């Protein structure tokens, strides 16, 4: 016995505005109308790095989201969405997103003018896969766009009005590119590497189906996590990561030439650290 208006008249009845942590939910942007779009619709960004998956109660994160929404979803709008470094930390339960279908109204969901999806990884690929059925809906959907590139977006978002995360922009993608490394595996993916500045951003060059629209994976992976660099042979090169079960492999020419910049990047983050000493505490 659950509906739209049943949830809005309980949220209104409990105090959640002076809660102060309704408050915190504001300071850390997620959710956050940005500009307008080429159409003239208004914006709005949900940050998947933003939440954590029990820290905080579910229910004030849609409260803060549908209050958002209230003046503007009557009329049309673009929603984009942030899916950079998601990992299984920030996730949503069978059971809690099951409630993003009922709570709203339901006719805000007819005024979704466009969705678009961006910085995608593998991790998100597989969430889909076992939430197939809930999302069956939204299965070969015509307002999911997918940005297979950060040069197609600022075409169909207005720029100088698009407001991505800074942090996201600060990779900025804007390193050395050692094209057509072959990721070694069960079954062999043309991966792209950049290694940048503070990450390594792992760009698959292979569209892959998700949803029924081709796409292209782009994982990252922080200098910070890479616990382990081990160059096995100048063909290719082992990196394990913390609590990812077995390394990456992949091949290149000069695995060395990559490696040496992996740990210049992550000699660079030991420095950076106050105290590397304290590590370990936790044994598989």
């Amino acid at each position: 016995n659950l509906t739209s208006s049943k949830f809005e008249e309980f949220m209104t009845r409990h105090q959640v505005h002076e809660k102060e942590e309704f408050k915190a939910l504001k300071t850390l942007s997620i959710f956050y109308q940005a500009g307008t779009s080429k159409a003239g619709n208004p914006i709005f960004y949900y940050v998947a790095r933003r939440f954590k998956t029990g820290q905080i109660n579910g229910d004030l994160l849609i409260y803060h989201v549908l209050l958002t929404l209230k003046p503007y979803y009557a009329k049309p709008y673009e929603i984009v969405v942030d899916l950079t470094h998601t990992g299984p930390s920030n996730r949503f339960k069978t059971d809690f997103l099951s409630k993003w279908f009922v709570v709203f109204p339901g006719f805000a969901y007819d005024n979704v003018s466009a969705v678009y999806i961006y910085n995608c990884n593998s991790w998100v690929r597989e969430y889909t896969k076992y939430h197939e059925r809930l999302l069956t809906g939204l299965k070969g959907s015509k307002r999911l766009v997918f940005i297979d590139c950060p040069g197609k977006l600022a075409e169909h978002i207005e720029h100088e009005q698009q407001k991505l995360p800074a942090a996201t922009l600060a990779l900025e993608e804007d390193l050395k590119v050692f094209h057509n490394a072959l990721k070694l595996a069960h079954k062999d993916t043309k991966v792209s590497i950049k290694v940048g500045s503070t990450a390594v951003q792992v760009t698959s060059a292979e569209r892959t189906k998700v949803l029924g629209q081709s796409v292209f994976l782009n994982d990252i992976y922080y200098a910070s996590e890479i616990e382990e660099i081990c160059l096995v042979d100048e063909n290719q090169f082992t990196l394990t990561i913390a609590n990812q079960g077995t390394p990456l492999t992949f091949m290149h020419q000069e695995c060395e030439a990559i490696v040496q910049s992996i740990i210049h990047i992550r000699t660079r983050w030991e420095l950076s650290q106050p105290d590397s000493i304290p590590q370990h505490t936790k044994i598989r």
